[PDB]
């Protein structure tokens, strides 16, 4: 009844060109089997919809990587937020709500903006630069860090930590046991950030502190939580500036509406989060039987949803494989669906409003100028090099 695919989509050639292989899955049916590491998979975006927001039946506390925390150790304490189901990721998810609030947005975003501009007047003084080195990664570290609260110390730890998280969502292949091997230092490093008087005040990791007076989180639980924002904010963001770089660069059309309309950025960053959504797949696991498009599921598996190809299924979206900063974007599962939906996707909107906002004043031409490297994660997809000229508008 469920069709078998060997496809590996944790492959290195999955990474390099996914789309074939993710129409593959999507018209082989609505529920596939994968045999390669035996979970069953969601392509399309009515079932990675649907998945996401049954909560109940694809539960997340059994971890939302392959690993099922039910039968393997976490590599890490299980995340009180992500890998919680209701109701103990209620009050959790209300406080990191709070704190990545729509009031705190307006707290940030003038250092947010100006920081976007000063990085793009910098870049365009030297003309030839790699739009992911001194752009993507730049921009985020010059801004999230300090939003944190974070000391200046051992910020080199932040990057590495973020891929061994996302790595370590996939199958123990090399690229998860590598980063696990490597992982020591980071993990000390985030963890002792974490503790209160390592915050700076008025920061993201202070204001989850401050929590703790309410009875939503106990103290106990607040460093837990600020390991969170430091798994989830920052190699994220990374890779969707890059890839809405990226968008401009390849759709010069868009890059030129962009610049006629700055009020367009925020669409233009949104719409790159579905075009190249950096995060590719997550799990679920089943805590029953369940019926899924015409296929019957047990209990305590492992399924696949496939993000990327749920924002790109035609089932769903006019002219999915075009970029197009006009699109009615609203339903693109890149920030996730349902009780578990980014809760920090008004920071990740921000940063990536404010600079391709800055980009749409400063910038005439982005082009390509040297050769693209792809970076390979298990759950992210992002590049490893983006060599571009920046011609100034
Ligand atoms: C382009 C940028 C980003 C993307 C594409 C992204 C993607 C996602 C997705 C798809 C989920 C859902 C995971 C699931 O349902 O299992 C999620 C959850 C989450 N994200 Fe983001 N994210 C981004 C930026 C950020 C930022 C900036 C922060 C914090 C500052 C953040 C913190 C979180 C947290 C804490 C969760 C867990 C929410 C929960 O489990 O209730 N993310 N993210
Ligand atoms: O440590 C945490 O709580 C946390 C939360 C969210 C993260 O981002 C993801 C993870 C999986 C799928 C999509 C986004 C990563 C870590
Ligand atoms: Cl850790």
């Amino acid at each position: 009844t469920i069709p078998h695919l060997a496809i590996d989509p944790f492959s290195l050639d999955f990474f390099d060109d996914p789309y074939p292989d993710q129409q593959t899955l999507r018209d082989a049916g609505p529920v596939v089997y994968l045999d390669k590491w035996n979970v069953y998979g969601v392509a399309r975006y009515a079932e990675v919809h649907a998945v996401l927001n049954d909560p109940t039946t694809f539960c997340s506390s059994r971890g939302v990587g392959l690993s099922d925390f039910k039968k393997e150790k976490p590599w890490r304490p299980p995340s009180l937020i992500l890998e919680a189901d209701p109701p103990a990721h209620t009050r959790p998810r209300a406080v990191l709500s709070k704190v990545l609030s729509p009031a705190t947005m307006k707290t940030i975003r003038d250092g947010f903006a100006a920081a976007a501009d000063a990085k793009v007047d910098e870049l365009l003084q030297r003309g030839c630069i790699d739009a992911i080195a001194d752009l993507a990664e730049a921009y985020p570290l010059s801004v999230f860090p300090d939003a944190m609260g974070l000391k200046q110390e051992g910020r080199e730890h932040l990057l590495p930590y973020a891929g061994l998280v996302f790595n370590a969502f996939g199958p123990p292949n090399e690229l998860r046991q590598t980063a696990i091997e490597r992982s020591a230092p980071h993990q000390a490093y985030v963890n002792e950030q974490c503790q209160r008087p390592n915050l700076a005040p008025g920061g993201f990791g202070a204001c989850i502190h401050a929590f703790t007076d309410t009875g939503e989180i106990t103290p106990d639980e607040a460093p837990l939580l600020v390991r969170s924002l430091l798994s989830a904010g920052l190699d994220t963001t990374v890779n969707g500036i890059g890839a809405a770089v990226y968008c401009l660069a390849r759709f010069p059309g868009e890059l030129q509406r962009l610049r006629s309309d700055p009020t367009l950025a925020r669409n233009a960053f949104e719409e790159a989060v579905r075009f190249e959504s950096p995060v590719q797949t997550f799990f679920r696991t089943t805590t029953r039987e369940v019926e899924l498009g015409g296929a019957v599921i047990g209990e305590g598996e492992k399924v696949l949803m496939f993000l990327g190809s749920a924002n790109r299924d035609p089932r769903r979206w006019s002219d999915p494989d075009l970029y197009d900063i006009t699109r009615k974007t609203s339903g693109h599962v890149g920030f996730g669906s349902g009780v578990h939906m980014c809760v920090g996707q008004l920071v990740a909107r921000l940063e990536g409003e404010v600079m391709l906002s800055a980009l749409a004043r400063k910038v005439a031409a982005i082009d390509i100028d040297g050769p693209v490297k792809r970076r390979f994660n298990n759950t992210l997809r992002g590049l490893e090099s983006l060599p571009v000229k920046l011609t100034p508008a």
